[PDB]
């Protein structure tokens, strides 16, 4: 079973690399993180930072969620992220993605005790 915090780590965290390792990164990671099992998830973002830096975002700038409610928070610093977006010829079960490297502020929704990131809302 996965708690919401554990699913956020599976869907959005990859501190094992400092940036997407090559143009094939989303094609491999979308499958290995199990995001393409039942359908091709069309967009997903991965965060290449320590989890401790991402959990601290929960006490930073409060903003409304784009979806949720207003329990979203935007990071003060920019972070190393990868955007994975399904390409035109992708079709389940052969999901294919374009990998884009970016350095942007992240916005996450946080919940619980301890109060941690449970959803990736957006990047700006």
């Amino acid at each position: 079973k996965e708690t919401a915090a554990a699913k956020f780590e599976r869907q959005h965290m990859d501190s094992s690399t400092s940036a997407a390792s090559s143009s094939n990164y989303c094609n491999q990671m979308m499958k290995s993180r199990n995001l393409t099992k039942d359908r091709c998830k069309p967009v997903n973002t991965f965060v290449h930072e320590s989890l401790a830096d991402v959990q601290a975002v929960c006490s930073q700038k409060n903003v409304a969620c784009k979806x949720g409610q207003t329990n979203c928070y935007q990071s003060y610093s920019t972070m190393s992220i990868t955007d994975c977006r399904e390409t035109g010829s992708s079709k389940y079960p052969n999901c294919a993605y374009k990998t884009t490297q970016a350095n942007k502020h992240i916005i996450v929704a946080c919940e619980g005790n301890p109060y941690v990131p449970v959803h990736f809302d957006a990047s700006v």
